[PDB]
C-alpha cells in the first residue's frame, strides 16, 4: 500500500522511490494507494519519477480496529459521557457500556441521554471515517460486566503497562471508574471477570481523559 494525498495519480517523491527503489516496482504492477480519507486499487503506469499509477477500483479503507472493542465506563456527571462516546467512537470502540458503580453519582440514564449519546456516536463515526456505529447501550451494574477474553481496567493503583498485556488478536474490554472511581471491591470484582489492572501514568486523570488514554493505547497506539 502506498501513500498518495488525494489519490490524484501522482505518488509523492518518497512513495515513488520506496516502491520502485526498494520494493522494485515495474509497469503493470497492481498496488493500492490512500491519502487517509479514501482509497483505491491501482496499476503502476510510468515509473517517473514520480511514479504515475492507474486507479483501477475505489476501495473502502479499513477503519475498524479488527476485534470487538467494548468500553465499560461508569456513569459520569453532566454530559461527560458525551465527550467520551465521541472520542471513543473515533478511537475504535465498537460498543460502549455505561456502568452504575458505587461512587458513580448518577445511578441511571434517561432515554434522553441515551438518545444524545447515540446521536454523538453515529456522528463521531461519520466524522472519523467509520461506517460502523458504536452501540451505546442503557446503563447496567458492574456485576453485569461478563467474562472477557481480554479486559483492561484503568486503575490508578496498578503497575502494569498496557503495551505489556495488550493482545491485539483477541477482543478488547476496557473499564474506567467514575469521578470518584472504582471501589477496592469493585476493581478486584472486575479482575474476576478477566480485567487486568493497567496504569495510565503517575497523575490523576479525569474519567474522560482516562477512557481516551486507555482507548488510544489499544488502537491509535497500535496504528489500527
Ligand atoms: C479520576 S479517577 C477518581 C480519583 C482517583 N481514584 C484518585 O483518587 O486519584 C476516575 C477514573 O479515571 C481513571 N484513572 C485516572 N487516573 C488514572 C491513572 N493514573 N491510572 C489508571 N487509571 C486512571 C480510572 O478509571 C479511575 O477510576
Amino acid at each position: 500500500r502506498a501513500f498518495s494525498p488525494g489519490l490524484t495519480g501522482v505518488l509523492p517523491l518518497r512513495e515513488t522511490r520506496h516502491l520502485v527503489e526498494v520494493l522494485r516496482a515495474r509497469v503493470g504492477d497492481r498496488f493500492t494507494v490512500f491519502d487517509g480519507e479514501r482509497e483505491a486499487l491501482a496499476e503502476v503506469v510510468d515509473l517517473g519519477p514520480p511514479l504515475r499509477y492507474r486507479v483501477l477500483e475505489e476501495r473502502r479503507p479499513e477503519r475498524e480496529v479488527g476485534v470487538e472493542v467494548v468500553l465499560y465506563v461508569a456513569l459520569l456527571k453532566g454530559d461527560k459521557l458525551a465527550e467520551v462516546v465521541r472520542a471513543a467512537t473515533e478511537l475504535g470502540a465498537t460498543r460502549i457500556q455505561p456502568l452504575v458503580t458505587r461512587h458513580s453519582v448518577p445511578k441511571e440514564m434517561g432515554e434522553g441521554k441515551l438518545r444524545r449519546l447515540r446521536a454523538v456516536a453515529l456522528e463521531a463515526a461519520k466524522q472519523s471515517g467509520r461506517v460502523v456505529v458504536p452501540e451505546v447501550l442503557p446503563p447496567i451494574p458492574l456485576k453485569a460486566v461478563p467474562q472477557v477474553a481480554q479486559g483492561l481496567v484503568a486503575h490508578v493503583g496498578a503497575t502494569a503497562r498496557v503495551r505489556e498485556v495488550l493482545d491485539p488478536e483477541k477482543p478488547l474490554a476496557l473499564a474506567v471508574g467514575p469521578e470518584g472511581g472504582f471501589a477496592e471491591e469493585e476493581v478486584a470484582l472486575l479482575e474476576a471477570r478477566g480485567f487486568t489492572p493497567v496504569s495510565l501514568g503517575r497523575r490523576i486523570l479525569r474519567a474522560e481523559t482516562a477512557a481516551l488514554a486507555l482507548l488510544a493505547l489499544c488502537t491509535a497506539g497500535e496504528g489500527r
